[PDB]
């Protein structure tokens, strides 16, 4: 049944709740971003309202099949009205589409839902300064003080350099990039531009991409692969045997493969320095494991929630362990007793 944590009280919402059937009462569905595990459920065949931002709206219509007059695209940083109730959608810094929701409750709470986000002081200054926060629903995902990374900008500067430092070396070598769904899109279309060459890709990554109003976008991307130098393929075809393959595949086009798989975290982060970081090398192919996080580390999501100042946490990830949960509000309550509210 629906868990507690996707429902707002006091309004007849839900949060990323499509994969319950009908849920008793649900007069309006909100879908924070487009990820599988939040919008497991939909399709053509939905007919309640989506309420959503206008990327995820695209990618509703062309990719489902959602029909048309049940999408609610809202623009961001506006107050809006819903069955109702006042909510603004924010900016996430998760992938491409991806919104926070405040709900304005008639009775006078104010609830801030995170959906997935990255936490950055940049929203310390967008309309969440502008009132207090009752009830905050956060993305936990890295809610712990091992979890740390670097910023997404010194990511991308290793990845650049490394792929263009390889590529002028030798100048017959491929370049593949895994994804598994959207977001990370700087990762390989700032190779590309490095290199001076478009990403190729399958027909239907082409089109999920042609969705997310990236500016030039139809200069960065293309569907033919023989002219392109670097290749976007699954996150499951990353591997030795994969790329073996794949390079059989181009027909002597190339002789080497230098290729990326921009994981969430990993291990090495503790020890290791961006500038540390090595690849794991089989003949002719290397395999370079980058630290590029589109969640928040535990720094961040502690920064974000001491502004915030929340009377209230109710976590939406890690919550199906005891230990787990006993931890994250060990965490809460230091951070609150370490700022003062
Ligand atoms: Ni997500």
């Amino acid at each position: 049944t629906c868990p507690f944590y996707k429902k707002i009280p006091g309004t007849g919402f839900t949060v990323d709740a499509f994969q319950y059937g009908v849920v008793e009462g649900c007069t309006a569905y909100f879908l924070t971003h487009f990820h599988s595990d939040h919008y497991a459920g939909l399709s053509k065949h939905f007919t309640f309202p989506v309420y959503c931002s206008e990327i995820t709206g695209n990618l509703l219509k062309n990719k489902l099949h959602v029909q048309e007059q049940y999408i609610h695209p809202l623009p961001l940083d506006t107050e809006c009205i819903v069955n109702g109730v006042k909510v603004v959608l924010l900016d996430a810094n998760h992938c491409p589409g991806a919104v926070m929701i405040l709900f304005y409750l008639p009775n006078g709470t104010v609830i801030l839902h995170t959906g997935d986000f990255r936490a950055d002081p940049s929203m310390e200054r967008s309309l969440l300064a502008d009132q207090k926060v009752h009830m905050l629903y956060l993305d936990t995902t890295y809610c712990s003080p091992e979890y740390t990374f670097p910023s997404q900008q010194e990511v991308i500067r290793f990845a650049i350099n490394t792929a263009f430092e390889a590529v002028t070396l030798n100048p017959h070598a491929l370049v593949v990039c895994g994804t598994y769904s959207i977001g990370k899109e700087k990762v390989f279309l700032a190779i590309a531009d490095v290199l001076g060459s478009k990403v190729g890709m399958s027909q239907e990554k082409y089109k999920t991409l042609q969705c997310l109003n990236i500016p030039e976008i139809n200069s960065l991307i293309t569907t033919d692969m023989c002219s392109s130098l670097v290749h976007l393929l699954p996150m499951m075809q990353i591997n030795f045997k994969g790329l073996q393959s794949h390079l059989k595949k181009c027909g002597g086009k190339y002789n080497q493969i230098l290729a990326f798989r921009p994981t969430g975290w990993t291990h090495s982060n503790k020890f290791t320095r961006i500038a540390d970081v090595i690849p794991q090398t089989k003949g002719n192919i290397s395999i370079y494991g980058i630290p590029y996080s589109e969640h928040s580390s535990y720094l961040e999501m502690k920064r974000f929630v001491q502004w915030l100042k929340p009377q209230k946490i109710i976590p939406t990830v890690n919550v199906g362990t005891w230990k787990s949960r006993s931890t994250m509000e060990k965490y809460f309550r230091e951070w609150k007793l370490e700022a003062g509210y």
